């Protein structure tokens, strides 16, 4: 199955990283960010798919309840890659000021997309730590 990949600098504050692949929306992880409690544009969390599989969709749940429920990116992108070096943006997002809590980013790909790595990436500095809950693909 797909394995988790994320910005190496993050530190787990509460929960576990395996909670992001257990299929339960109500289990997640709270990551401490460095750089003065700031997630820089360009930081990321996603999946290494193993080989070049063709995807029909993704379902990513960001944020979580209680602790760090408001600790989410404002601006981010969904991007994919073949080599973990060059990336292609599928879609950008701006959810500045949206309510704290879980948020299910769910995308279906009209034309299937050929990828080895698929992730969410920050596009604007934010003075916050980060919560997430689940990451899944659809083929
Ligand atoms: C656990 C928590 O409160 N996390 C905060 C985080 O807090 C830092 C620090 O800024 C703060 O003064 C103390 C107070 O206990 O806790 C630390 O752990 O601050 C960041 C940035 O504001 C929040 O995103 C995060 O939720
Ligand atoms: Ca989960």
């Amino acid at each position: 199955n797909p394995s988790l990949i994320r910005s190496e600098s993050w530190q787990v504050y509460e929960g576990n990283e395996a909670n992001l692949l257990d299929g339960d929306d109500n289990t997640g992880v709270w990551y401490k960010t460095l750089n003065g409690d700031t997630s820089l544009a360009g930081e990321f969390i996603g999946l290494d798919l193993g080989k070049e599989i063709k995807l029909d969709g993704i379902r990513f749940v960001i944020g979580k309840n209680g602790g760090g429920s408001s600790d989410k990116w404002n601006k981010f992108k969904l991007e994919y890659s073949l080599d973990n070096e060059s990336w292609t943006t599928i879609k950008e997002y701006d959810k500045t000021g949206a309510p704290a809590g879980k948020d299910v980013i769910e995308e279906s790909f009209e034309t299937p997309i050929s990828a080895k790595y698929i992730r969410l990436t920050n596009m604007e500095n934010i003075n916050k730590w980060l919560t997430f809950s689940e990451f899944a693909i659809v083929s």
